This record gives structure tokens, sequence and C-alpha cells, in this order.
């Protein structure tokens, strides 16, 4: 407790401040501690080097992480709240030369969950998506990299298709938000609550729509598939960063390929690009050669803006304040479910939908970039694979 | 015997109203309690939210279940008699974050099953669906989601059919229903006593026609299509959206195409509308140009009597009161058998049947809305056509 209100003071100093992270670093003879400020780390406290083990422990109780294991780096999700402050961290740990170094960085305040129509899709997937999560049943996946908003666009969506004319139950690990006309269940360990302990016991409570938080066993991935089989909507996360490699993520879930056909409506992957500063934003002149590479169409490629944000302290540092999402949306068609059944490749999928017109990360990214949304370098970033 | 006062009440006027469940729903501030009838949940009432923990104690003595236990889900039967009451009910509970849910499902019996003269079919389809189901021997499939009339349609053929002569078995998991006349086992996972292992044993049980209530696995798929093949009657439900994927989809479970067009005598997909409440049924004006997109033909936009029901206090206020089946049957001839070898695609097989005289969903949903038996919505809301 000595570590545990050292931890409780540091993100209260850090949320008072609106910092933005939180370094705990072993050295030779000290741990030193850091917070970023207006962009720049600053000097908070000192610990004793034999402090560093008592530390690292609360910080890793918060995000769930293992004591146990030291060799290697995790990452976790600390919702905290004490008092007045709450405020979401993003929780990394790394094994360093002096020891296990801890980083928190201060997520922004969350907001509520918007509607359908404020989630930033472009206006011709946004009607293919509005398509996918109308239909009567079946398995709609959102997947993407740890922290790409699948929690938010998840409740977006039942907050549109969850009327009271039908029963919409959910279970999650944990539960975030407290959204009306829907029942949550969280998951608990502790009792033997599990995501497959749990959905197979939603089967028996008269669904109409099913939210699985998410699908980390073989035997959640086919119970929840089973459910869209026979007649339930649901909608489920992976963590995956390829729309298509969803599919055969199911596969090595063992989940049978005709089950995965049959059930799949389709496999939302998304990012988080930030949003350049309105105010500090400048014109920049792309390289038609570049926007030729990006499969920009010439006949576009005089239009030709990119933005970019200099910088004033509206936005701190950077050119940049808030984020925006990035899309791509593989809609299940005749022809890609003809594709699953027979020896896929989440390549041959992903181009077999591309034509027929699925619009890829980079493409949506880029087409957002040149409204002056985000920069195309965060869209490169977030789509280099 | 305030919370005894409630149930008893709510069960009386589920069993009033044709309710399928009644729903028990812990929420921040209160507790919600909804009717599911005709398949659309609706509003009972609200209980103060301190007057749940009675509720569910009330539901778990009926049912038997453990009222320290509110960590885990639990499951009961109980047969229900107040005044003249008698139904068999399905007890769940399961922890939500306010509490515990609880579900009653109100179940059927032999007695509501209809003659197969009452299914609902349109003229033209019900004298071909007589001649599927009166073959010797063959597979035929009743396909669609969960809650679409699957296991009604199933027992009035086995009314007509199931004559003294013949040995009628079925295998069940559960067995709903107590019928007369016919053998009935039920699947016990703990014996290991599957559908393909008592669908094995069926074989050396001399029968004549055989009931596979579901199609999961593919062991089962092929079992039940050989026994079609060698000279028995079968009678499956599978799930798909249509009726030309049943044949696909005992393809991409395993079973030999050239078995399939050997064994298989039709499909029947099938789902439930809703019946516009007759004393709200107010004639409507149809709009031309809507249902010509709808793709109906001058001579059809006449003779066009539409209706909607304006809501009353017998359907609820929604405008309905009951359900009525739509049609889509399959029925397999010698091009459809070629099709079903030479591996044509489900489109393909539909588009021959069809021209060969199949009604889609839309089409007799459509068919009877015009009759102002349901609403135009409806057939677009349980239709993807
Ligand atoms: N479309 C969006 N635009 C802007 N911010 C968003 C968007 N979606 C999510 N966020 C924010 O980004 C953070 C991401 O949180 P989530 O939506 O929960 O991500 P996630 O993918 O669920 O991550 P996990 O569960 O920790 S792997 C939250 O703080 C959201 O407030
Ligand atoms: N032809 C019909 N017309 C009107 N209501 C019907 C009809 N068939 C079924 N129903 C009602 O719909 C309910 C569900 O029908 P079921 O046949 O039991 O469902 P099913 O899901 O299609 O088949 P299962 O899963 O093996 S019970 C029945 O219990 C009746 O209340
Ligand atoms: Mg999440
Ligand atoms: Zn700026
Ligand atoms: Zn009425």
């Amino acid at each position: 407790s000595a570590a545990q209100k050292f931890v409780k003071q540091v993100i209260r100093e850090a949320f008072l401040q609106d910092a933005s992270d939180i370094h705990i670093e072993p050295r030779q003879n000290d741990v030193q501690v850091r917070l970023r400020i207006d962009g720049a780390l600053r000097p908070y406290s000192t610990l004793p080097k034999g402090a560093l083990n008592a530390v690292i422990s609360v910080v890793k109780i918060m995000g769930g992480l293992n004591i146990a294991e030291k060799r290697l780096p995790q990452d976790g999700r600390v919702r905290y709240r004490e008092g007045a402050i709450d405020v979401d961290l993003r929780l990394s740990t790394l094994p360093t030369v002096y020891g296990e170094k801890a980083v928190m960085r201060l997520l922004k305040k969350a907001s509520d969950i918007p509607e359908i129509e404020d989630l930033g899709f472009a206006p011709g997937v946004f009607e293919r998506f509005k398509e996918v999560i109308s239909k009567p049943y079946g398995i709609f996946l959102i997947t993407g990299p740890t922290g790409s908003g699948k929690s938010f666009t998840t409740f977006s969506i039942l907050k549109r298709i969850a009327t009271p004319d039908k029963n919409t139950q959910t279970i999650e690990d944990p539960v975030e938000y407290e959204i009306p006309g829907i029942n949550q269940t969280q998951v608990n360990p502790q009792a033997g609550l599990t995501f497959a302990r749990a959905l197979r016991a939603f089967l028996r409570q008269d669904p109409d729509i099913i939210m699985v938080g998410e699908i980390r066993d073989s035997e959640t991935a086919k119970i929840a598939t089973e459910a869209a089989l026979t007649g339930h909507l649901v909608i489920a996360t992976l963590h995956t960063n390829d729309a298509a490699q969803a599919i055969t993520r199911l596969d090595e879930m063992g989940v049978e390929p005709f089950n995965i056909s049959a059930a799949l409506i389709g496999v939302l992957s998304q990012r988080l690009v930030r949003r350049v500063c309105e105010h500090c934003k400048v014109e920049v002149k792309p390289d038609p050669e570049t926007l030729r590479r990006l499969g920009l169409s010439e006949a576009e490629i005089q239009g030709a803006r990119l933005y970019k944000g200099m910088g004033c302290e509206r936005c701190g540092g950077t050119g940049y304040k808030g984020r925006y999402a990035i899309h791509e949306l593989l809609v299940v068609d005749d022809e890609i479910r003809h594709a699953i059944v027979a020896g896929k490749s989440a390549t041959e999928i992903k181009e077999i939908a591309r034509r027929k017109g699925m619009k890829t990360l980079r493409e949506d990214g880029l087409y957002k970039a040149l409204q002056g949304i985000t920069t195309l370098e965060e869209v490169l970033a977030r789509t280099i694979e």
C-alpha cells in the first residue's frame, strides 16, 4: 500500500494536469517517474531501486497483467475511478535492462456513444454497412488492433438495432457503458461464468440480438457461430488486423468452414488516425507519383490536396486534436462464401472482395486525408502491413 | 405474496394473449417486464427495483432452482396449473449487471399442431407440397431460422402420413411434443446418444418414416441421406436462408452430390409473418410505383387489396394479431437433379426451380399481403427476397 498509494497519487496528479502519459522507468540506482505535459516529459518523482517490483505489481493488478511474467511485454487497460477522477489508462509493461518499465497512457474522456451516422463512414461504405447490420441474423465481426475503437462502434450499432420488440443480450469483459434498453452480463471467472458458459445460457434466454464482447476461445467461437446459424443476430469482436484474416482466424479456432460460410454476414476492420487541427491547418501539395502509387485514379490526381497541422497549443504539440476512424468493410456475398468453403487464403478473399467494390483502409484513409481530416502519414502508419 | 400475485397474473396474461415468452428484466432504476407475442416483444409492466429478488424467488421455487446462487445461470421445468391453466413452463435465470433476469417460456402441446390444410399454403403450392410428402421414400428438408414454424410443419406432416401400417421413428433434441402414434427418442449427450448414433440404430429398427430434428454435424447429414437412399422416407430440419441453399449446405457438410440428387424429394423454406388484426383492419390504397419495383405486374396491382391494422386493445396497439406462414417449396425434378451433380450453385438451382414453378419467400409473402392476410412491411422485414 506504500506502492498502491504512490500509484494512485501519480494518476491523480496526472489527471489534474491533463498529462497524456506516465512513465515508470528503472535506472541503475533508482526508479525515475515522468509525466508528459504539453508534449514533453517532466521529472515527477524518484523511487528507490527496491521499490520497483512493488509498484509494477500494483499497475499489473490494475490492468490484469501477469506478475510472474517479466521476460515479455504486456499491454492492458485500466478503467480507473477513484472519486472525482475517472480516467481510462492504456497500460504497457516492458522488460528493460534495469527491470520492468511501465507506461500508462491517459485516454481522452470517452464522451457518449454516437449515432451510426456520426461514426465517420464514407457515404458509399456507409450504405453497405447499414445493410449489413439490418439483417435478421448471422454474425457480424468487428476487428482491429488494441484500441481501434471496436467496442465504441459496437455500441453505436446496438444503439440503432436494439429496438423494444427485440431482446438484446450482451456478454462483456468488462462491461463498459450503461446503455438502456438492453441486458448486459459481465464475465465472472471467479464464479465460473465464462464467455462460453454465458453464451450457452443466452440461447435459453429467448434472444434476438447477441453481442459477444470478445472471442478468444474455440468454445465461444463455436457457440456464437451456431447462434448466428439458428437465427439470432450476433455482433462480436476479434483482434485481427485484416478483415479477411478474421475468417481465417475463425477456422483456426475450430469453426467448420461451412458454418463460417453460412453464418458470416461481413467483417469490419477499422483504425484510428489522429485528426489535424482545424486552426493551424495548411495546404500541402502531394507528389502525383505518390498518389498514383496509392491506387488513386489519374483524373482525380489534379484536385490533389493534402493537409497538415503546423501546430499551436490548441493542439499542444502535434498538429493534431481528436481522432477519426478508418474502415474497410468486407461484405460477404455469394462469391466470397464460395471462396471460404473452398480452400481460401485471406489474400484471395480480399481481392475477391475488392473486386465487387470493397474499399480498403488505405483507400478509405487516403480519401479522408484528401479532405483534411488526417495527414497521409497517419494513414500510412495505420495501414502498413 | 405480492410477488406471488405478480407471477400468477403475468402467466395468466401470457396464456390468454398467446405469448411465447415472459421476460423479467432488471434495469438501472426499475424492473421491466415484456411479453413476446407473435414473435415481437411487447411492454407488459414495470416493477419497482426492490421487488426483483422476491419475484425471482417465486420463479426459482417453481422450477426448483437454487436461491443462494445468483452468479450463475439456472434452468428448470414446471407444469403450471392455476384455475383452468395447464401449461408446461421452461424457466431460465441469468445474472445481469442489475441482477438476475428471468425468462419463462410457455410450451405448446400436440393439440396445437395443425392439419396440413391449415398450414397456410397457397392453393398452387399446396398440391405440390402434398405430392412431396406422399412419396414412399426420399429425404425432405424443412429449412429456415428458429421460430419459423419448422416443427409445426414437421408434425403436421407426420399427423397426415404416420399411419398405423408404418414405423415412424423420431430423433430429437429435445423432444418437444408428445405425439400419439409415433416413436420418439431424445438426444442424450451424457449417455453418448448422438443424433448420428441414434440414427445408426434406427436402420436396424425396421423404420418407414424417419424424422431428424436437426442436422448439425457432417456424419448425421450423411446417414440421413443414406437412409433416404435405401428406401426410407426422411423428414429433417436444416438452417438456410433459402430452399436452394439446403442442397448446397449438404454438399458443404460432406454429402456426395450424387447422393443428394438421388435422395432429395424437396426443400421447404419457411418464415412466419404477422396477421393483420381484424379489429383494426383498415383498407389502404396501394401505391403502384412502389408495387412495381417490387416485381408485381400491372394485372396484380389491380385486384390488390392491401390492409393495415390501426392499433387496438385486442392487438396491443401493434396492428397485428396472430401469425401466418410464407412458403418457398423446392420440388426436385430431373433438371434440378442434373444441376445438383455437375455442382451448380444455389443461385443456379434457385433459378431453375423458379422457372419450373417455385414461388420465392418474397413472392408467397406478396401474394398473401395482396389478400390482406398480412401487411407489406412484414413481408419485406421477413424476406431478403
Ligand atoms: N470513431 C472514433 N472516433 C474517435 N474516437 C474513438 C472512436 N472510437 C473509439 N474512440 C476512442 O478511442 C478509444 C478506443 O476504445 P475502444 O473503442 O474501446 O477500443 P477497442 O478497440 O474496444 O479497444 P480494446 O477493447 O481495449 S482492445 C476510446 O477512448 C474511444 O473513446
Ligand atoms: N403455420 C403457422 N401459422 C401460425 N403460427 C405458427 C405456424 N407454425 C408455427 N407457428 C407458431 O410459431 C411457433 C414456433 O414454431 P415452431 O415450428 O415450433 O418453430 P421452429 O423454430 O420453426 O422449429 P423448432 O426449432 O424445431 S421448435 C409455434 O410454437 C406456433 O406458436
Ligand atoms: Mg472492447
Ligand atoms: Zn493547431
Ligand atoms: Zn387490433
